[PDB]
RNA sequence: GGGGCGGUAGCUCAGCCUGGGAGAGCACCGGACUGAAGAUCCGGGUGUCGGGGGUUCAAAUCCCCCCCGCCCC
């Protein structure tokens, strides 16, 4: 926290080259008068170094929204320690805290706020659990509410989190299976839950996709979304409710599929029957089996008399050791 | 044509009033971690601030023009 001195003419270089030595200082504006112009510096010894006038100086602190505020910066080394990654969808900011630090957290909410001034809603996260995928939470500070829309990848999406489940990070994904499909393709998604899968491709490409449900509360919240994004679309999409394996029997087949399997679930078998070009099939899988949960699609597409040759990348990191996966059956 | 707003990283966005650090979260990439975990830990910015001009020693920030998306005549 200092400073600096340089003529009007001269400032510029001045400016450019302590930058280039760091020394700049950012949380101080600058004062500027017609005799010369005056900067703020972090440490005097380099400012000597390069023998720039430099003369303690009182000069005035910066806005506070102007400051690289950071997570890891606004909070005590401890309780940014115990403190789990900060996941904001909507205006809900969502974050792990363990309980030490829940006794300790009117601190972590106000870091929050300063972090992002829009998040109504902050609350402490748990785990996924149950049919639905629901994951947990009880809310910390705001409204006592979960449901709002969330805009991603020029998509706007409606959720519940107290009702159905949602995950923004996965949105790269999202984005990376949209590129890759082609325009007029049929495609079906089982397990849609809302619609971001086959959103954020119908954004992107002019094709014809059909998602299935159980959770009957993310359909309504899905039928939401449908009128928003249906100005916003290219493609078109058709929700259908129920079990996925009464349906997937009992409708046509598709070019591609694309099964976000949920935990603990095996519908490789099922999602293969009625992908005709290529099926995207994710499950969760450990390192050592992922070659060997290659095999495994292998084999099964050998029972289905499909010849296709399959690869697989690690989506996420989803436990130690563990990572959700997917494969791509390219079906000749 | 006119005006009201928006165009900053891959997504969602701060920063602009009042000129001087290209940032936040997540994404993405590489590494790590044995019981439950749609996690967590370490490292990395991937950028034509829509474009051009003007002003100033200096423009993401102030001015004009052009382009593109929502809303008003
Ligand atoms: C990762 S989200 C998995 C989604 O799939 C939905 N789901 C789980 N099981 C089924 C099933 N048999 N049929 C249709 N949807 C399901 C759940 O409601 C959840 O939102």
């Amino acid at each position: 926290m200092s400073g600096v001195k340089v003529r009007r003419e001269d400032a510029k270089k001045v400016l450019e080259l302590l930058k280039s030595v760091g020394i700049l200082d950012g949380k101080r504006k600058a004062i500027r008068d017609e005799k010369y112009v005056i900067f703020p510096v972090t440490d005097t010894n380099i400012a000597k170094s390069l023998g720039l006038e430099v003369v303690d100086v009182e000069l005035p602190m910066r806005p506070e929204r102007q400051i690289y505020k950071n997570l890891e910066d606004l909070l005590p080394r401890e309780i940014f320690k115990k403190l789990g990654r900060l996941d904001i969808v909507g205006d809900i900011a969502i974050v792990s805290i363990p309980d030490e630090i829940l006794s300790e957290r009117e601190v972590i909410v106000s870091a929050i706020r300063k972090l992002y001034p829009k998040v109504k809603v902050i609350a402490r996260r748990g785990f996924h659990s149950g049919l639905y995928r629901i994951r947990e939470l009880e809310v910390i500070w705001g409204e006592n509410r979960l449901h709002t829309i969330h805009k991603e990848n020029g998509v706007l999406i409606k959720v519940d989190l107290s009702k159905v489940f949602f995950n923004p990070r996965m949105k790269g994904e999202r984005y990376r299976i949209a590129q890759l499909v082609n325009d007029g393709e049929r495609i079906l998604v089982p397990f849609a839950g809302v619609i971001p899968y086959p959103l954020v491709i119908a954004r992107f490409k002019n094709v014809e996709v059909y998602a299935v449900e159980i959770n009957e509360f993310a359909v309504k919240l899905a039928e939401e979304n449908l009128e928003l994004n249906r100005d916003r679309l290219k493609g078109k999409i058709k929700i259908i409710h129920g079990d996925v394996f009464e349906v997937l029997p009992n409708l046509p087949n598709f070019d591609r599929v694309v099964s976000p399997t949920p935990k603990g679930v095996d519908a490789l078998s099922l999602t293969l029957s009625k992908a005709e070009k290529f099926l995207h099939y994710y499950d969760f899988v450990h390192e050592s089996e992922i070659e060997r949960f290659r095999e495994r699609v292998l084999e099964e597409c050998r029972r289905q008399g499909k010849e296709c040759r399959v690869s697989v990348r690690k989506v996420s990191d989803y436990k130690p050791h563990v990572y959700k996966v997917c494969a791509d059956v390219e079906i000749l």
